[PDB]
């Protein structure tokens, strides 16, 4: 064998360290940031803690500085993978994030493998803000919701209806919800689907019993109720793990669905994850990658509208540059866009400041080419 070398080192679930040393307007903080990332599902799992104490900017403004080398690329894009090229030995990340009427993040990092972890250490500095404003005021809501409905990206929708499914066929295959379905323990369901659903980016996460009517829902008027749609059956009956696109409660959306089952195999509940038609099209941002042969490296040009809180949205233009560490031989890509999606969240057992993240990375903008 030789020495794992670019996408080689992004097969499998990869640790990750992240290490932001802040500045912004004489207010330093650092964060510590801890995860992994699946680059086979775009998938970034990170918790961040600011060790300094108080974050004194929003945490949204804070996503996209805090490892787009755990992008999905398909196949026929990993030749215009620039971000696993570059590994191990990494490449260097630089921002400017202009936040409209109001100051700049400028940002370095370095993404490197530091033995088998991932690891970005950034540097933030910010200047010209106002301590009044949306950013040092703390005036964000804590979300990165995009809202862009942009392209017909099928296969990105066939992805999310994966990853719905995923999490429907492990939600449906756990002990506790099995064991709290069989004795109808409503507020034992409720205590475990309640952790998972606010890390999930699904629009929901919907518990039924053998007959349909539900034992959970994100809204509890609705729990006791018939699911509605009309494709609970396959799993209910046939105990069948699909997914599919129906009219529920909360609209149209696209669903995975999976048989919950007792010992015996017996059909005893069904559980279903779902993302909503407007979520699946507007809730993205499409960071487009052009190359850049004089510095070797790649350049991105992004807008990002955080919303203001009780109105308004607040632009935070982004001005990104990435050039390798080592003088190894990188891939310059033609120009593609990486299609992300962040849900930003807390955890209940976190006193510090933090801020959990679940983000999905996918590459597109490409064709197959068959012409």
């Amino acid at each position: 064998h030789h020495v794992s070398k670019g996408e080689e080192l992004f097969t499998g679930v990869v640790p990750i360290l992240v290490e932001l040393d802040g500045d912004v307007n004489g207010h330093k903080f650092s964060v510590s940031g801890e995860g992994e990332g699946d680059a086979t599902y775009g998938k970034l799992t990170l918790k961040f803690i600011c060790t300094t104490g108080k974050l004194p900017v929003p945490w949204p403004t804070l996503v996209t500085t805090l490892v787009q080398c755990f992008a999905r690329y398909p196949d026929h894009m990993k030749q215009h993978d620039f971000f696993k090229s570059a590994m191990p030995e990494g490449y260097v990340q630089e921002r400017t994030i202009f936040f409209k009427d109001d100051g700049n993040y400028k940002t370095r990092a370095e993404v490197k493998f530091e033995g088998d972890t991932l690891v970005n250490r950034i540097e933030l500095k910010g200047i010209d803000f106002k301590e009044d404003g949306n950013i040092l005021g703390h005036k964000l809501e804590y979300n990165l919701t995009g809202r862009s409905m942009d392209i017909t990206e099928e296969r990105l929708h066939y992805q999310v209806g994966q990853r719905a499914l995923i999490q429907a066929m492990q939600i449906s295959a756990m002990p506790e919800l099995v064991e709290a379905v069989q004795k109808r323990d409503l507020a034992r369901i409720k205590a475990l689907i309640d952790p998972m659903r606010s890390f999930s980016d699904a629009t929901y996460i919907t518990v039924g019993d053998a007959s349909g009517q539900r034992l959970y829902h994100v809204n509890p008027d609705e729990i006791g109720k018939s699911m509605e749609g009309g494709d609970s059956d396959e799993a209910l009956i046939n105990a069948a793990s699909y997914v599919s696109v129906r009219k529920g409660s909360l609209g149209s959306s696209l669903r995975g669905k999976s048989p919950i089952q007792d010992a015996t195999g017996k059909v005893i509940g069904i559980v279903s994850v779902g993302y909503t038609i407007e979520q699946l099209v507007t809730n993205h941002f499409n960071v487009y990658i052009t190359a850049d042969k004089q510095k070797n490296g790649i350049k991105a040009n992004f807008k990002i509208r955080h919303n203001i809180e009780d109105g308004g949205v607040q632009l935070a233009d982004h001005y990104q540059q990435n050039t390798p560490i080592g003088d190894g031989p990188v891939l310059l890509p033609d120009n593609h866009y990486l299609s992300t999606q962040s849900k930003l969240s807390k955890d209940p057992n976190e006193k510090r400041d933090h801020m959990v993240l679940l983000e999905f990375v996918t590459a597109a903008g490409i064709t197959l080419g068959m012409d």
